[PDB]
C-alpha cells in the first residue's frame, strides 16, 4: 500500500487534499494517527492500488514540454504538453495519479488526472495553440485525443516524474 | 516594510517561489544567505510586497458559513457569501495573504484574480454564479463578480487572508 512520510507543518487536512481522500478514510486506514501527527512517521494512503506492482512510469520534462508514458521501463507513447508559466510553475518532484474524471468539459477537456498536490492534475485543453508552452497556473495540459488515450491507459496510483 | 515567510522542513526555492509568485532570482536577491541553505524556522524576505501588519485590512474566511468578512482595524465592514472546495479537493486552511491580482481573466474566473500565498490558489469571481455558497471548487474561493470587483478596488497586495475550518 501507498506510504506518505509525515512532513512538518503537514495536517490531516493538507495531506487529504494532496490525496483526494477524506480525513474519515485516512484516520480509518491509520489507528495511529490517535496519539497524534509527527513528522518522520509513516502513514498509509487509502484508495489506492499498491503503487509498486505498476508497470507503467509518467515522466515528465517541463523544459522539453514532452510526457512519456512508460510501461515495463520502455516508452509507449510521448506527447507534447503545456506547464506552468514562469511564475506560476508546474511543480517539480515525484508525484502519483490519485484519480480521474471524464469530459469536464471548459478549459479542462477531455479528462482530468489528478496529481498527488492539491490543485495540480494533467487534463485536456480547449485551447490547443497553448501546448508547448509555459502558459498554465501549473497544470500539464495535453491536447485531448493525447489525454484521453492516457487515461484510458493508466491506472490510479501510476507515478509521475517532473524534471527540468 | 517587507513580507516575511518562515521556512518549513520540505520547502525549497522553487516551492516558495510558487506560493509567493515570484521568480528565484528575486527570493534569492532578497536573502543572500539561503544559497548557504534552508533552515526550517528561519525567516526570509520576500519581494514587491509591504510588511502585511501595516495594511488595517484583514480577511477571514469561513469554510463552515461560506462567507469572507473584511475587516478595517478590527472592525467588520462587509461579509459576501463565497463558493469553496469540494469534499475531496478542499479550500486550505491557514494563514495567507493576497499576492497579485488580475483584472478580468474571465472563463471560470470571471471579473477578477487574486493570488493566495498557496501556489494555485486564489480569490476569483466566476461565470458560474449559482456556485456561489456551495462547496464546488477546486480549492479556491469564488464570489460574485460584483462582490470581488468591490472586494478587491479595497484591499491591497500583502492584505492577510485567515482562513479556518
Ligand atoms: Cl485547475
Ligand atoms: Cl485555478
Amino acid at each position: 500500500m501507498l506510504t506518505y512520510q509525515v512532513k512538518q507543518g503537514d495536517t490531516l487536512n493538507s495531506i487529504a487534499a494532496d490525496f483526494r481522500i477524506s480525513t474519515a478514510a485516512l484516520l480509518q486506514a491509520n489507528p495511529s494517527l490517535q496519539a497524534g501527527l509527527t513528522a518522520g512517521q509513516s502513514i498509509v494512503i487509502p484508495g489506492l492500488p499498491d503503487p509498486y506492482t505498476i508497470p507503467y512510469h509518467i515522466a515528465v520534462s517541463i523544459g522539453a514540454k514532452t510526457l512519456t508514458l512508460s510501461l515495463n521501463n520502455r516508452v509507449m507513447k510521448t506527447y507534447p504538453i503545456a506547464v506552468g508559466k514562469i511564475l506560476t510553475q508546474t511543480p517539480t518532484g515525484e508525484f502519483y495519479i490519485i484519480n480521474r474524471q471524464r469530459n469536464p468539459g471548459g478549459p479542462f477537456g477531455a479528462y482530468w488526472l489528478s496529481l498527488s498536490a492539491a490543485h495540480y492534475g494533467i487534463h485536456g485543453t480547449n485551447n490547443p495553440a497553448s501546448i508547448g508552452k509555459a502558459v498554465s497556473k501549473g497544470c500539464i495540459r495535453m491536447h485531448n485525443k493525447d489525454v484521453i488515450e492516457l487515461a484510458s491507459i493508466v491506472p490510479n496510483g501510476t507515478r509521475v516524474t517532473i524534471n527540468r
